[PDB]
C-alpha cells in the first residue's frame, strides 16, 4: 500500500527509501548479463535523437539562447543523477513536446514585456523547487489513486499515436526536399538530389522488417534455445548495423546523417554565459516579475506531476512482474528538485518519458523458455538495475566528443527504428485488443472478463466514448490552445468518477475498468 | 488403375476416354463460381510473359525466322485444342528452356551443313508424330509406374529453383541498365535514367507483400466469412491492380512496360510465309536429309515425353484430391500429334508447364471452412473443369489486339508475382519439409512416418543424396552440354531401383520414399 496517507510529514518519502535503498547490492549485482548491453545499445539511439530534434527546433523558436549543447548536458546530468538515487531506476528522463511548448510561450511573453528570459526562467525554477517541497511535504501524491486505467490507456495511446505520425513527417519532408524530377541539371545542404528519398524509404522499410523479422524468430524452433535467446536479444542492433552496411556500400548518393555539436560549449557564447545572474547582467530585474513567476511555476509542476504520476502508474502494473518495489514521493521530489536548479545555469526542464520508459521496461523483460505448444508465452522476470540507465546517460552525455563514428549513420534507419518502437509501444493497452474486437464477429471475442459479463452493444459504447476523448485531445493541441493540454487531460478523472456510473452499472465499470 | 497393361491395341486410350468422356456435362457446369474468374486473372499474366520473353529469346538465336507472334499462335492454338480435349484440362502447355535449347542447336546444326531450317523443322515434326504413335499404340505409357517420387522431388525442386534465379537476374539486369550515378546530364530504349532501379525494386517488393499478406488474411478472424473467403480469393488481382495504381500515379520517371507484336503477321515477312512447302522452296531438299530427321525426333519425344509425364504426375497425387480422374495415355498423344503438326507452319513445338500448371491446380483448390484452432487447414475440394484453360488460351491468343491495355502495366509488378508463384510452388515438396528439419533439434521434428521409423542420422543421408542429384543437374545444364539434362534426369531411376536398396533396408526406403 505506497498510496496510503500516513498523516506525518516526509511519512511517504521515508517509507520509499525503507522499501528500496536495502535492495541497493542486488540493484548492482543483477546487470551482470548480455541483454544488459542489448538493453544500453537499444535506448541509447532511442534517447539521443530526440535531443538532437528538439535542440534544433529550441533553438529555432529562442533564438540561439538554447540549443542542443545544453540539451545534451541536461539530460545527461539529470538522468545519471535520477538513476543514481532514484526509487524506480526504470525510468528515462528527458525534453518533450509540452515542455517546448510552455517555453515558447514564455520567450513570447518575456519578449513582449521587454524581460530577461534567463532570469525568468531562474526564477520559475526557484518558485518551482518550494512548489514542490511544499507539496511533497504534505503527502500530496496519494491523488495517484484516483487515476484510473481510463485515463491511463487514454495518455498512452494518445502518446504512440502521436509519435508513430512524427516519423511519417520527416520521411515525406525528405520528399519535398528532394522530389523525383525528369532532369536533373548539374550544380548549404544538399537539395534536388537524384535516388535520395527513395532510398530513405528502402532504408527505413528494411530497417523496420529485419527488426520485426527477428523479433518474431524468438518464439520459432529453429536452432538451440540459447542461440534463440541471443539472436533475439540483439534483433535491433542487428539490423542498425546491417542497413547501416547497406547504406555505407552504396558509394554514390547522397543520404542525410546523424551531426552532433563538437566540443562542450554555449550554443551562442556572444549572447550568454553558463551561469546566469540571479539578479540581472544588463538590467536590474522587476521584483513584480519576482514575485509574480509563480504562476508558470505552477504550471511546469503540474505538467511535470501529471507526466511523471502517469508514465509511473504505468510502468508498476500487476501485468508487468515489478517486484523490487515503486516510488511514487521520491521520484518527484528528485525531479522538481534537479529541474528547479537546472534554471539557474539556463538548463531546459526535463521529465519522465513515455514511450522511452515502457521501451526500456519491455526490453528487459524474459519470457520463460519453456513455451506451451500453440500458446502465447508469459512474463517470467522482469531485470531491475540501476546500471542501465546510467550508462544510457552517461553516453548520452559523451556523444558530444563522438561525432565521427555518428556521421556514419543514416537518419532513415532510425526511423525505422522509431516505427518499430510505436508499433510495439501500441500492443501493451487494453483499449488496443478491445478495438480489435471491432471488427471481429462476436462468436469469436476471446474469455475477457469485458467479453463474458458486458453485452457486446454496451462494451463498444466505453471504447467509442475513449476514442472520442483521444480525438478531442489530439484536435486541442494541434491549436493554438495546446498550453490547456494537462487540464484537459486531468479533466477526465471526474468524468469517469461522477458521469460514468450514471450511465453504466458498477459489475459493468468493474470489469471493463480495471 | 490407368497404369496397368491390358494387352490390346490403344486399349489404355479407349479406358481413358471411357473413364473421363461421361464427366463433361458436370466439367461445363463446374465453372459457374467467383473462384475462376480469379484462377483465369492469375493464370493469364502467369501465361502470356514467358510467350514474350521466350519469343524475343528465339527471335534472337534463329535470326527472325521465328518470332513472337509464332509462339503466341502456337500457344493459344494447342491450349485451346488441348484443354478441350484432354483427359486431365488443368495442364498448362507452353514453351520452355529445354525447346529452346533444342532450337538453337538444331539452327547451328542446319546453318553449318547449308540446309533449310523449316524444312527440316517439318520432317522433324512429321517423324515425331510417327514415332508418338507408334508408342501409344504398343501401351509405351505403362513405364510411368517406375517413377518414384525421388525423381518427381527431384524434378519440381530444380524448375522452381531455377524459375526464382531468373526473376532476379532480370531485376539485376533492371539495375544494370540502370546505374545510380552522382550526375545525370541531359542528352533506341532509354538508358542511364535516374530513380528508375530503385522504383522497379519497390514495385517488386510491394506486389510481392501485398500478395503474401492478403494470402495470409485467408485464415484470420476478421470480417466474416464469405468477406474473407472473396478477399482471399482475388489477392493477387489486388495486388496488381494496387501496385499497378501506384506506378500509373507517379508520371515523372520512366519504368519499362508490357510490349506485344500488333496484328497477325509473320516476324519476318520477306524470309517467309505461314506455310512451309515440305518439298523445298528455294532449293531441292535432299533425301538423305529426309531419312536422316529420326534422330531429332527421337530426342524431342523424349524430352517432350519426360516433361509432360512428370507433370501429371505430380498433379495427380493422392493427397491433392483428384476425383473426375487423370490421362495418362491421350494426353501424350494430343500434344506429340500437335506438336508434329504444328511444323508445317513454322511454329515451335510445345510441353506441358510444371509450374504454370502446379499454380493452376493451387488457385482452384477449396479449403475447409471449419479451420481447426492452431490447425493446418484441410483440403476440401478441387474444383474440375475446362472453362479455365479455354479461356485462358482464349485470352494469351487476343493479347495481340489489346496492346493498349498491356502498355500501361509495369514489368516489376509481373516479377514480384513470378516471385510469389515460385515460393508457393516449394512449398508442396516434401523435400521441403525435409530440408527444414536440418536446422530444428531432433527433440522437436514431427511425427511423419520418415521421423519415427528412421534414425535421424539416416534421414539426412537421402536429402544428401537429392540434393547433390540436383546441384549436378543444374551444372550439367549450365554448361554446354544441357543438350544431355533429359538422359541424366531418367538416369535417376536405375539409381533408386538398382543403388540405393543396397544401402538402405526395406522399411527405411518404403517410410522414406513414399
Ligand atoms: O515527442 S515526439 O517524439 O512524438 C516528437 C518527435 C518529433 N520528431 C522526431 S524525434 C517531432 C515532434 C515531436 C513531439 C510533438 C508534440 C507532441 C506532444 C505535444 N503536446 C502539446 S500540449 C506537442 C507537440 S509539438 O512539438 O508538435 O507542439
Ligand atoms: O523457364 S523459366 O521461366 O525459369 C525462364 C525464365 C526467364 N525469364 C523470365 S520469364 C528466362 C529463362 C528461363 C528458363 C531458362 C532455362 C530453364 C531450364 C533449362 N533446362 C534445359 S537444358 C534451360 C534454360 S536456358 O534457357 O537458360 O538454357
Amino acid at each position: 500500500d505506497p498510496l496510503l496517507r500516513t498523516g506525518s510529514v516526509f511519512g511517504g518519502l521515508v517509507r520509499d527509501v525503507r522499501r528500496r535503498y536495502p535492495h541497493y547490492p542486488s540493484d548492482l549485482r543483477d546487470a551482470l548479463h548480455s541483454q544488459c548491453v542489448a538493453a544500453v545499445l537499444f535506448i541509447y539511439f532511442a534517447a539521443l535523437s530526440p535531443a538532437i530534434t528538439f535542440g534544433g527546433l529550441l533553438g529555432e523558436k529562442t533564438e540561439g539562447l538554447m540549443g542542443v549543447s545544453e540539451l545534451i548536458v541536461s539530460t545527461a546530468v539529470l538522468g545519471v543523477l535520477f538513476s543514481l538515487l532514484g526509487a524506480q531506476p526504470l525510468l528515462v528522463v528527458g525534453f518533450s513536446g509540452p515542455l517546448l511548448v510552455f517555453e515558447e510561450a514564455f520567450f513570447k511573453f518575456c519578449r513582449a514585456q521587454d524581460l530577461e528570459y534567463l532570469t525568468g526562467r531562474v526564477w520559475v525554477g526557484l518558485w518551482l523547487v518550494v512548489f514542490v517541497l511544499a507539496l511533497v511535504a504534505a503527502e500530496g501524491s496519494f491523488l495517484v489513486r484516483y487515476i484510473s486505467p481510463f485515463t491511463q490507456e487514454i495518455f498512452a495511446f494518445l502518446i504512440s499515436l502521436i509519435f508513430i505520425y512524427e516519423t511519417f513527417y520527416k520521411l515525406y519532408k525528405v520528399f519535398t526536399e528532394h522530389p523525383l524530377l525528369p532532369f536533373y541539371p548539374p550544380e548549404p545542404s544538399p537539395r534536388n538530389q537524384p535516388n535520395t528519398a527513395l532510398l530513405s524509404l528502402i532504408l527505413m522499410l528494411g530497417t523496420f522488417f529485419i527488426a520485426f523479422f527477428l523479433r518474431k524468430f524468438r518464439n520459432s524452433r529453429f536452432l538451440g534455445g540459447k542461440a534463440r535467446r541471443i539472436i533475439g536479444d540483439f534483433g535491433i542492433p542487428i539490423s542498425i548495423l546491417v542497413m547501416v552496411l547497406v547504406d555505407y556500400s552504396i558509394t554514390d548518393t547522397y543520404t542525410q546523417k546523424l551531426t552532433v555539436p563538437t566540443g562542450l560549449s554555449v550554443t551562442s557564447p556572444d549572447k550568454r554565459s553558463w551561469f546566469i545572474p540571479p539578479l540581472g547582467s544588463a538590467r536590474p530585474f522587476p521584483p513584480w516579475m519576482m514575485v509574480a513567476a509563480a504562476v508558470p511555476a505552477l504550471l511546469v509542476l503540474i505538467l511535470i506531476f501529471m507526466e511523471t504520476q502517469i508514465t509511473a502508474l504505468i510502468v508498476s502494473q500487476k501485468a508487468r512482474r515489478l517486484l523490487k518495489g515503486s516510488g511514487f514521493h521520491l521520484d518527484l521530489l528528485l525531479i522538481g528538485s534537479l529541474g528547479g536548479l537546472c534554471g539557474l545555469f539556463g538548463l531546459p526542464w526535463l521529465t519522465a518519458a513515455t514511450v522511452r520508459s515502457v521501451t526500456h521496461v519491455n526490453a528487459l523483460t524474459v519470457m520463460r523458455t519453456a513455451i506451451a505448444p500453440g500458446d502465447k508465452p508469459q512474463i517470467q522476470e522482469v531485470r531491475e538495475q540501476r546500471v542501465t540507465g546510467v550508462l544510457i546517460a552517461s553516453l548520452v552525455g559523451l556523444s558530444i566528443v563522438m561525432g565521427a563514428v555518428l556521421r556514419r549513420i543514416p537518419l532513415a534507419v532510425l526511423f525505422g527504428i522509431f516505427l518499430y518502437m510505436g508499433v510495439t509501444s501500441l500492443s501493451g493497452i487494453q483499449l488496443s485488443q478491445r478495438l480489435l474486437l471491432i471488427l471481429m464477429p462476436a462468436k469469436h471475442h476471446p474469455e475477457q472478463p469485458y467479453v463474458t459479463k458486458v453485452k457486446t452493444w454496451r462494451m463498444h459504447l466505453f471504447t467509442c466514448i475513449q476514442l472520442g476523448c483521444i480525438a478531442l485531445l489530439w484536435v486541442v493541441k494541434s491549436t493554438a490552445a495546446s498550453l490547456a493540454f494537462p487540464f484537459l487531460l486531468l479533466l477526465t478523472v471526474p468524468l469517469r468518477h461522477c458521469l460514468l456510473p450514471r450511465l453504466f452499472q458498477d459489475r459493468e465499470l468493474q470489469a471493463l475498468d480495471s
